[PDB]
């Protein structure tokens, strides 16, 4: 048993809900947030901009020296940093943006990242301003990850048209 409340079960393993997922992770703690995160762990705008945010620009002063230390991630790729106020952890995963040309194959690479943590609250990774189709993440998160993901949809008009849609 654990602390989701609301969520539809999509499958075995992945739950969805019409969410701020900021909200959601300053109500249930979770073990791993995950961030929609870009190579350079600039978290301007979009999921990454209102995480960052949520935690007073500290998650932006943690990943500045995580880069100056580490360099930029890879597309597809992940770290793993604090969660601050919003989680113990948060997995910074990095799919590919649509609106950068980067290849759509390499959703399924950035989906794999989940399934080294049992449980997590995420977006659907390359939504929103990374420009893939929300449906086609939302099948690609269902045939990749096998751990327990609650996935955390902004539009209530997208929410429904994903379950309406689901196969
Ligand atoms: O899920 C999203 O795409 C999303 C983007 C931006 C944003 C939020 C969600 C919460 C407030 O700011």
């Amino acid at each position: 048993v654990n602390s989701f409340s609301g969520y539809l079960k999509l499958t075995d393993n992945v739950y969805i809900k019409n969410a701020d997922i900021v909200e959601e992770a300053k109500k249930v703690k979770p073990t791993v947030v995950v961030n929609a995160a870009n190579v350079y762990l600039k978290h301007g705008g979009g999921v990454a901009g209102a995480l960052n945010k949520a935690t007073n620009n500290a998650m932006q002063v943690e990943s500045d020296d995580y880069i100056a230390t580490n360099g930029p991630l890879k597309v597809g790729g992940s770290c793993v940093l604090s969660g601050h106020n919003l989680a113990k952890h948060c997995l910074h995963v990095v799919g590919p943006n649509v609106n950068k040309g980067e290849d759509i194959q390499l959703l399924k690479s950035a989906y794999e990242n989940f399934n080294q943590h049992e449980v997590l609250l995420a977006p659907l990774l390359s939504a929103g301003i990374f420009g893939a189709d929300p449906i086609h993440s939302l099948r690609v998160c269902v045939d990749t990850v096998r751990t327990n993901v609650y996935l955390a949809v902004f539009d209530k008009n997208l929410y429904d048209k994903l379950v309406s849609s689901f196969l």
